[PDB]
Parts: structure tokens; sequence; C-alpha cells
């Protein structure tokens, strides 16, 4: 008797550490759990091709700003059972209960498997030979800016490269982190992705707020402190370019912490000088307030399922204390459940605790139907953003024009697929 | 106690898996375990690049033919001239393949051929039955190309499992080498070349006036609505996973997707998809200055910091040999590296893969240069920018030449390096 799990790239070696952490559960119940690691450009095609075909795993990992557009697709099998077995809302943070359903919805239609905020890795050893304070320079958008310039006039070399860092890497196409690498500076200048106007939901990229924020977040690439090149990358090869000293400043979740004690044969970088280099600080304020990405992912049970009963208690068990304890230690993921957080194991890591800390700040989108497609449209918006900076045409009036246009599609992508 | 490590990049659905499957008779036989790391295309420049740097990394690495000559020209590979010699020197490859065992000019080979592949077009059956389009027009000339796209946009063909239109042709417009191998069949068969010598140096070609008419070409096909806007923001795994979804009538890809086409999801193929039953192949048309594809492959390649030189050549001995050629071609769905290993059934009684081995007839690769990974990151980066153009209605002839004007000045510093 078999279950099949479909999974994103969470840990290093994702299909073995997920092996390990159900091996348990298989000896337990004399069962095989099959899992399949689909990357996050993939997912969002092939869960969305699950649910129309009726063709799929047992269960799915679901990022949590998916989880109300599958769910509105009918083809999540209800797990309030589950959640009660583990304690019920309590359990959870409300930002995690929120999560576990389409807002509005009545029933539960997926459980929380792990949490994860954003926040600033930097090189304690770039910064320090730059003279900037860390605290000053994430603290407010005027610190983060100087600190910047100074990192972009600073002579500090690379002690393996021997080549300048560039001050701050970031994505500039394909990744959701596009749009969740945005929304913190659209949030800090008193705007953000969608709002409720009479019963609606729309766009509000294109609000005075929202393209203060955005025009701040590009103008920092228009200033030379991202380099050219970043702005055509994505989220792991901005990664990849950190972890190999090339950039003093980036954006990333916790995972990065366990990956900086994991040689690379593991798919760590703990030979690199960044991994004995490393700090990290929260987002920044704005003017209008401070906020970082809140998100994670849960897991999710397809009504088309032929094994069911069996499927739920791989549910609650994954989403039980045990098991989020264990899998939070091999990913660097927050555990969803509220308790795991106190553990001894999370409370004693210096860089994980500033990420808990920052919780305080944390943000996620509404729960909508439309959303796995705005996010697609908004990634490939701000990708032309982006290249607005490349070829030397960024103005407010392009920027204006450019989130009028996003808006448009995002509002046809709220009513329609 | 005797160990090795091994980078791969994913060449087969299960990648460590298969790998490990692939060298188990090796480490049985020589009591040595043989670790797999697995690096994504996207990072595995940044990856080995860095291990070249820091003389850190692992025994043997996968690379890319067209990275060869650039990771060479860094002093940090071995010369392999003795296992070349033990799997039957050059006369055991295709000229194409034995010039990729080496820096162009170099007395030593420093890369062992373990697979090839080339591009052709895979296009779904049912779609272009539908349409009215032969396939052997389509396939046979830049204005039955263009003329069979036109058949597919206006076809009211809808896919059985999505209920919608098929995009004509998706091509991945960011991020992977794919935008430039993509590219370079238009450019080639315009009488184009990616680089040219001139003055006793190798130089960009991509602004020659018959590289930009075949890169206009391809560029005009998203102009005329035949590609889907979304198409240009995407990498090669999207599109792939948007073919496999039932999304696009026609896209290029090597070998490796008929096996796909017979694996289950859940061991990362897509048999279950109506893409999978109705697959057809076709050769890249022939321009007007002849037919031309991209042929490429990966070879492998030891590290001269690694510490198991000895032990490290027999598993190259081993992994380019005609038992181990044959096996991974088979897991892949590549083609063997070794000419011997072509006769094995699985390639010869294969209907779709004899499509790719009368293609090879038409095969061009880049030459071996220094250079060449930072001439891939910047063509891709400029190309990148080319479509750009095209979602942005700004594509004309000249916008195209100045865009190419700055990759060539860009291409040219990488290469005199
Ligand atoms: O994401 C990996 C992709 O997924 C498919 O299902 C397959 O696993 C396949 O490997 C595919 O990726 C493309 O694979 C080809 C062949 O390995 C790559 O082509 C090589 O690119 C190198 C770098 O430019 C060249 O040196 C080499 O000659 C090519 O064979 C391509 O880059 C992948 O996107
Ligand atoms: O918007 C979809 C979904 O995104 C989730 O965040 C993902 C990012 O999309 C993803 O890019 C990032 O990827 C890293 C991975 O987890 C690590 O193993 C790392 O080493 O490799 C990847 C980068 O190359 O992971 C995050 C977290 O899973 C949000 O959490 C979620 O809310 C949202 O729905
Ligand atoms: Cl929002
Ligand atoms: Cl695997
Ligand atoms: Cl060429
Ligand atoms: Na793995
Ligand atoms: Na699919």
């Amino acid at each position: 008797k078999t279950l099949e799990v479909w999974i994103m790239p969470n840990s290093p070696q994702p299909a073995e550490d997920f092996k390990a952490l159900v091996a348990p559960f298989e000896k337990a119940h004399g069962v095989e759990v099959k899992v399949t690691v689909l990357d996050w450009g993939v997912a969002w095609t092939k869960i969305t091709t699950a649910a129309t075909s009726g063709v799929g795993p047992d269960l799915t990992q679901l990022g949590t700003t998916w989880v109300g557009a599958i769910s509105a697709m009918g083809v999540l099998e209800p797990v309030d059972d589950v959640l009660e077995a583990l304690g019920g809302e309590k359990a959870y943070l409300p930002a995690v209960w929120r999560t576990t359903r389409l807002e509005g919805a009545r029933q539960a239609t997926a459980v929380p498997w792990f949490s994860e905020l954003r926040a600033f890795y930097y090189r304690t050893d770039a910064l320090k030979a730059a003279g900037v304070n860390p605290a000053e320079m994430f603290a407010s958008w005027q610190g983060f800016e100087a600190g910047l310039a100074r990192l972009k006039a600073s002579s500090f070399r690379d002690p393996e490269t021997k080549a300048p860092l560039a001050p701050l890497c970031t994505p500039g196409k394909n990744s959701w982190d596009v749009l969740h690498n945005a929304a913190p500076w659209i949030w800090g200048a008193g705007g953000e992705i969608v709002r409720q106007a009479g019963g609606r939901w729309q766009s509000a990229l294109n609000s005075p707020e929202s393209l203060e924020g955005l025009y701040f977040f590009l103008s920092l690439a228009q200033k030379g402190y991202v380099p050219a090149e970043s702005l055509e990358k994505n989220t792991a090869q901005i990664e990849a370019d950190f972890q190999a000293g090339k950039c003093a400043v980036f954006a990333s979740g916790p995972w990065m912490i366990q990956r900086a004690q994991v040689p690379e044969a593991k798919g760590g970088f703990a030979e690199r000088t960044a991994a004995k280099n490393l700090g990290v600080a929260p987002y920044p304020a704005g003017p209008k307030g401070r906020y970082t990405f809140f998100g994670g992912s849960n897991l999710a049970l397809f009504n088309f399922s032929k094994n069911k009963p069996l499927a739920k208690e791989l549910l609650k068990y994954l989403g039980g204390p045990e098991a989020q304890v264990r899998y939070a230690q091999m990913t660097g993921m927050l555990p969803a459940l509220r308790s795991a957080w106190s553990d001894p194991s999370f409370q004693q890591n210096p860089l994980l605790r500033t990420f808990i800390q920052a919780a305080q700040f944390g943000r996620t989108y509404p729960s909508l139907a439309g959303w796995g497609g705005v996010e697609n449209l908004a990634v490939q918006h701000l990708g032309m953003a982006w290249d607005l900076v490349a070829q030397g045409r960024l103005t407010r009036e392009a920027l204006k024009d450019l989130m009028d246009k996003a808006s448009a599609a995002i509002n046809q992508a709220l009513r329609h697929h």
C-alpha cells in the first residue's frame, strides 16, 4: 500500500531528506511513501494540470499563496479533521491558520507544513571594511541606500574571488521571488499588491504609494548598486552568486542558515568565505510601515486520491510535533506548528533568532482564487520594470504605464485564468 | 574507505538516483563509494567556476561541451589523453565530439565525451492534423515553418485535457543557455554565426547582417503572435512543462523528451499527458544558406586538484565505455558520445530518435574557446533583452542592431579576457 507526494526543493537533497523524514511513518504503517520533487518554476503548471486532469499525487506541497487558488477549483479534500487532531486553530499562529483555506471558505483544504519569511543576508567582512553599521543600514530606506553607496565605493575584495562584491544582488526574472522581493518596498511605502474596491479585488500596483515603493527599489539598480547581470537572473542564480562571494547583500529565507552549515557535496556552501562571514538583518522600515514577506508551504490532499485515510495519517504525522522539528532542522525552515518554535534547537541559533523575531513585521497576500495567475503576471511585469533599468529607460512615467498594464492583466487574472 | 565526488546536471528524470544505479557496478568492483551532487544548469557555470578559482570541489564534474575550452583555459583540468586512448582514441568519436575534448589549439584533451544531444522540433500530431499542416512541408523551409505556424494560430483545435487552444510555438525567453542554442540555427541558416576569426582573434558576429537577418526572423515569430508573450519570460524547464501540459503545439528540444514521454509524472516524465500520446519530431527547416541545428552534449572532466586521480580516471574509462554509454543513454534519452554505442537497438529501433540521428548530419557546434562561458552568459543576457523588445512592441531592425552591437562589445571583452 502506497502514497505519492509531490514536494518542492526545500532541503539540499530534497527526495533523500524527505524519505529520511517519513522512514519512521513507513515502518509504523508498513507503507511506501513515494516522493517526486518539482522545481518552484514548474510547480504551478504541474499542480494546476493535476487539478484540471483529475490525475496526480495523493499529497502535494502547496505554497501558502496558492492554497486559495487550488482550493477554488474544488479538487482538495477537506482536512478540518487532521487540523483538529493536531490541536485545532489554537495550535497555529493566526497568519498560518489563514493559509489553511481560501479566504471566506467554511472548510480547511491545507495542513500547515513549514513557515518562512524574508530578511537580508549580508557579508559581515564586507560591511565592516566599507564602514557600514548593519543595524543603521537595515533600519530605514535612507540607511539602506546610504549603506549600498558605501559598499559600492568600498575597495574590499572577496579573499577567494580577489574581485569587488556587488552591493546588492536581486533576481530580475523568472522566480515568484521577483514579486516577494518587491512586496516589502511596496508595503513599506503604504502600497499593496491588491485591494478590495466595492466587493471586488483589484491590482493596487499602480497606486501612488505602490509606485513610490517599487520605484525606490528599482532605482537601486539604476544607481549601480545592483549589477545589470543580476536583472536577467532568477533566485537560484542570485543565491549561487552570494555563496560564490560576488554580492555583499541579498534577501532570502531562513533555509540559507542551514545551507551555510553543510558542505557543497550535500548541497550547502560551508566551505565558502560567505558562510564564515554571514550576518542577517530584517527589512528596513519604509515611510508608512515595516514589512517583510511571510509565507511557507502547506500539504493538500487531492479529492481524487484512492488512499484518503492513509494520506490523512501522513498529514497528521508531517504536521505533528516530531516531524515538524525534524523537517525544520533538515530544511532550515520554521515549523508551521506554533509550539515547535519554542524547541531549544531553534532558540539557540543566533541568525535564526533574527528571523523568528522579524516575524513581527511578516505580511502575506490575501488567499484569493486568482492568485497563481496574479503571481505569474506580477513576475512577468516586474521582470519588464527591471528591463527598463537594464535599458536606461526607467522614469516615473514609464513605470506608471507598465504597472497600469500589469494592473489590467492582474484584474483579468482575479476574475478568471 | 575510498570515495569519489561527482557533480552532474539533471540529465535524467531522477538524476542522482539514476546516476547511482549507473555507477553501482563500478562501486561493487572497486569497493569505492561515488557521491553525486546535482547542479541545475542555471547555477552550474557559477559552481564549476567557483570550484576552479577556489581549488575546492569534486573529483569529476559534468561539463557542457561548449564549456570544455573555457574551464580548460583556467588551468584546472587534468589531461585525459590516456583515458581517451584506452576508449579507442580519435576514431572512436565523431569529429564534432572529438573537438569538444579540448580547448581549441591545445595539445592535450581535458574532457571525456559522456553523451551527445542535438535539437529538433517536437510537435503535437493531433494539433497539426486538425490544423491541416503537413509536417514535411512545415519543417522543410523557413517559409513552410511560418506558414505552418499561421495555420496552427488559426486552428479551432483545443487540447482534450486543457479544453483550451495551443500556442503554435513556445520558446524560452530568459535565463537558460537554450536562449542561445535556440537562436543559433536561425543565425546559422541565414549564413550568420555567433563568432568569427578577424585580425587573428575570435570576435562576436551576432551583429553581422546575416546573424541579424536570422535572429530577426526568429524574434518576428513572437511579434506575429505565434509565440505567447508569457513564453518570453520563461526558461527551458517551464517551456518544457508547458508543452507536457498541453499548452504548445511546437517546441525545440533534445532527444531526452522521447524518454520523458514514456515515464509517469511520479518518476519525472509525462506519460499521463495527451502530448505523450500525440508526439511527433521534425528537423529544423533549411534557411536560405542551408540546414543547421545545435549539436552539443556533455563531457566529464577531472579537476587537477583531485586527491584521487588514478581512481577518477578508472571511473572516467567506465563512464566513457560501451556498457555505461548505452546504459546512461537509455536512462537519460541522450545519444551516446561513443560512436560504437549508437548500434544498440534502444537507439536504432527508436523511430522518434531516428529523426535526431538523421538531424546529426546538419549538426553544428560552437568553437571550443577560452571565455565561452562568458560569451554564453552575455549572449543569453542580450538575447533575453531582444525578446523584451518584442514584449514591449519595440522590435525594429535598428533596435535589434543596437542591442547586438552592445552584445558584441561585451562578448569581445569575454573572448579577449
Ligand atoms: O532543466 C533540465 C532540462 O530538463 C529536461 O527534462 C532534461 O533533464 C534536460 O537535461 C533539460 O535541460 C537542457 O539540457 C541540455 C542538454 O544537457 C542542456 O544543453 C547543454 O547546454 C550546455 C551549456 O550551454 C552546452 O555546453 C551543451 O553542449 C548542451 O548540451 C541545456 O542547457 C539544458 O537547459
Ligand atoms: O510564490 C510561491 C511560493 O513561494 C514560496 O517561496 C519559495 C520561493 O518561491 C523559492 O524560490 C525559494 O527557493 C529556494 C529553496 O527553498 C531552497 O532549497 C534554496 O536553497 O533553493 C531555492 C532557491 O534557489 O523557496 C521559497 C520557500 O519555499 C513561498 O514560501 C510561498 O508562500 C509561496 O506560495
Ligand atoms: Cl498585498
Ligand atoms: Cl534523484
Ligand atoms: Cl558560431
Ligand atoms: Na535527493
Ligand atoms: Na503537467
